[PDB]
């Protein structure tokens, strides 16, 4: 086992194959411990979950400081934090996976390159190299800074995202809100008048598929 796994791929290879909460260590530094939810079953496992929507219990209409720091119950609905995502995606070449489920239908998207810049970039999104069944709805968002109501699409749709003008992905939108562009949307799967019941965003090293 590795003593200070830097992501859920190094925790999984540590022989932990059950999804749930694991300690990772940013940059493999024992003083930078982070409790994360690892999805160890989807397409080979090793995924740090960084967003989960499933029941509308948690408030995602939160401010910059909340989106930078993270919030919620990592076993239920939560947001991992932009500072965490920047530090994890700085460690190597990561891939993004999005898992969606709505009334028993599933879809997914994978982006072979995924990074989040630091605060001086307003947590700039990089997403490239799409495959999947959900439709490439993140391409619209590529290169955009993050937006909250206090740093306006976040205000107009009462969510937070790497907004443009405004969104094809709104997975931090209002739960169960089927009003146009208000809900948990993935446009190229279910459009802007269908709020998706279940959504996860997760990351792992892009090379994990052949390591
Ligand atoms: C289909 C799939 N996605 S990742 C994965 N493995 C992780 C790396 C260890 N060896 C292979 C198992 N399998």
């Amino acid at each position: 086992s590795m003593p200070f796994p830097k992501d859920c791929s190094q925790a999984m290879l540590n022989g932990d194959t059950t999804s749930g909460l694991y300690t990772i260590y940013l940059n493999g530094d024992k003083a930078q411990a982070l409790e994360v939810f690892c999805d160890m079953t989807s397409d080979g496992g090793g995924w740090i979950v960084f967003l989960r929507r499933k029941n509308g219990r948690e408030n995602f209409y939160q401010n910059w400081k909340a989106y930078a720091a993270g919030f919620g119950d990592r076993r239920e609905e939560f947001w991992l934090g932009l500072d965490n995502l920047n530090k994890i995606t700085a460690q190597g070449q990561y891939e993004l996976r999005v898992d969606l489920r709505d009334h028993g239908e599933t879809a997914f998207a994978v982006y072979d390159k995924f990074s989040v810049g630091d605060a001086k970039t307003r947590y700039k999104l990089k997403v490239e190299g799409y495959s999947g069944t959900a439709g490439d709805s993140m391409a619209y968002h590529n290169g955009r800074s993050f937006s909250t109501f206090d740093k306006n699409c976040a205000l107009s749709y009462k969510g937070a995202f790497w907004y443009r003008n405004c969104h094809r992905v709104n997975l931090m939108g209002r739960y169960g809100d089927n009003n146009h562009s208000q809900g948990v949307n993935w446009f190229h799967w279910k459009g802007h008048e269908h709020s998706i019941q279940f959504a996860e965003m997760k990351l792992r090293p892009s090379n994990f598929r052949n390591l």
